[PDB]
């Protein structure tokens, strides 16, 4: 990663500066099938579940209950997705 501006000095990069860079959540899975194939079982089907924690019970730290982005950020998810101006 590179400045484009290069002569002005000074290289540092913090959280805020990666504006609408935020990583989106990774859905569960296991709940999207589960639910269907009961259904099957049995429409109804909590594919939504955005998974909050991994295996050890380590958080993901979502912005919130009901959103589909972490608190996590990427410069690449940045320079590609995010705003081009």
């Amino acid at each position: 990663i590179r400045k484009r501006q290069p002569f002005q000095e000074g290289f540092r990069i913090t959280y805020d500066d990666l504006e609408g860079g935020n990583i989106p959540a990774l859905l569960d899975v296991d709940a999207y099938q589960a639910s269907l194939k009961d259904d099957t079982e049995q429409q109804k089907k909590p594919v939504i579940k955005p998974l909050t924690e991994d295996s050890k019970k380590r958080s993901y730290n979502l912005i919130s209950n009901d959103s589909t982005f972490t608190q996590y950020r990427s410069w690449y998810l940045a320079y590609n997705y995010g705003d081009p101006q």
